[PDB]
């Protein structure tokens, strides 16, 4: 349970206007330019607040490349059926920073039209107090705008192992 | 997938307060004069806005009439069981003038007590960049009125057709 | 059709906050006195300003006994088991004076630990258009306290009957 | 039905955006700590002003102890498996006490990483006038973190028992 319950909470924190319930094989979707921005953004502003926010017992975690933060990742076609995949790694220096200059690169200037879709991906550290055991979650954000449809499919995908308790950094110790 | 799929994200679009579920027969309904005058300046608002709204591969194409823009119709009984039908033809320009003397028109002072329904007609195009094949999207929106129930029923309906890729705009390109 | 269908609009039309569903065999409730409040004040201001709002063919009817516009009735225990029935009559003229003086009757100064229950009764008149068949509707909102559970039940009830087409005021004609 | 019935509309009362349905065994849930702490003030402040708040005929009644108002626990882990056990009563006195110098102790900051649960309970008293019986309802609201999965668990516990008719206090009377 600790892991899947977590899970759900993800889902609350991160999903903007998260209903609570799965829409179908993705948990929300957006119809609007606006409501994709707004949905992308509060996800990477979540996470940047994380430690005001969750009730759980979590920290952050450094991703599988030994980069801290957010892995942020585009699909588009090329300008001129060719494929381009653009990243940018938001650490906690780059969100936290004010101006929070991030927010203006040509990267989050999304052309909809040739958008397959955005992927957010990060770790996150948590204890099983209630058993201790240590969990890794590898969490995956997904705005799927691959039909072209008008609809773009939010996902948000975790995968949790077991791991050892090294990791000191709790959120509110 | 693509056609229906965009008749989704159009209902999405184009109803006002559209909850993602179909009432009945009819996508949405409104019971007050302030909320049917607001749910249709709704449509033709986020048809004038279209590409700053869109999330799909979409442009605006031109009626079957060779008219551009939005048809709007109603019927209504006459002043003195005859039905009388009225159109007017707002343009791309029509809609970007300001003020926007369009919503003045004598056209939009509407009597519910006779009004039998309204009708918004429009094409869009649209391109199946996943499969390319190009899309003629024919859409009505009915507000109807013709229960004199004091319930509008709202109708989104679109036709899809398959044609040749010609018109070159698509919105965010 | 006609009568049964004016019936749900009538409860979008009168009971606040109505979510389109009966939530059992009452149309709504509320659980604070303020929301009790609102409740009752919504469903007078509504039929006061009925013109503006109706999408039907409606007008106002005359009541059985005579009198124009609304009869509030309430049961509450005497002061000192004994049940006693107080009731106001608020016409047209009552419901348009500014300030309106009927909000602060001493009428309306509910003991909600005593209130057994609150009457809101009134005639409309309608048209079917569509067939004319001509309706009087016999309306009562019924803010039931009877159970004294701290739930207050909210019910619609309306009897349609067949009657001569006499009254002209069909609103927005 | 009486004591039932109340149990419904207490859940109204003191649950902060209760739906109307419990959400699985519990009532309710938040997985943010601001809703945590919003959901906890929530019932406190509806307990503060519940005679101009109820639909009921109740009055405030003493605890099992003779203490009067709310009395607070929380349970967490102790700083350096052994789990502590806190508990603040918040009378009548101190909730209408300006400034509310009880929401400023030591006790209402909230370590949520370490947090298994916050109780609240009172006692409230009530009489059924439609059969006169009076009734002791020994109220819990529970906001149980146990899991530490992000989510907290949200449970309205009451139990309603027939007792004599002593106290005179009824809301509104
Ligand atoms: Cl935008
Ligand atoms: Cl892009
Ligand atoms: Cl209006
Ligand atoms: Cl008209
Ligand atoms: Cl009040
Ligand atoms: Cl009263
Ligand atoms: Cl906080
Ligand atoms: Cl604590
Ligand atoms: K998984
Ligand atoms: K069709
Ligand atoms: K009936
Ligand atoms: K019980």
């Amino acid at each position: 349970a600790f892991k899947e319950d977590n899970t759900v909470a993800f889902k609350h924190l991160f999903l903007k206007g998260y209903s609570g319930t799965d829409e179908d094989d993705y948990s929300c979707s957006v119809y609007t330019q606006e409501d994709a921005y707004e949905s992308i953004f509060f996800a990477i502003n979540q996470y940047h607040q994380l430690k005001d926010i969750t009730l759980g017992t979590l920290g952050y975690g450094e991703n599988e490349d030994n980069r801290i933060g957010l892995k942020v990742c585009k699909q588009h076609y090329k300008k001129g059926n060719d494929v381009e995949l653009d990243c940018v790694q938001l650490d906690l220096q780059d969100l936290s920073k004010k101006p929070p200059d991030w927010k203006n690169s040509s990267f989050f200037r999304l052309e909809f039209y040739r958008l397959l879709q955005v992927e957010i991906s990060f770790h996150l550290k948590g204890i099983d107090l209630q058993t201790p055991d240590c969990y890794v979650f590898q969490n995956t954000i997904i705005f799927d705008n691959k039909a072209h449809s008008g609809k773009i499919k939010i996902y948000f995908d975790s995968d949790a192992k077991i791991e050892e308790c090294k990791d000191l950094n709790i959120f509110g110790s």
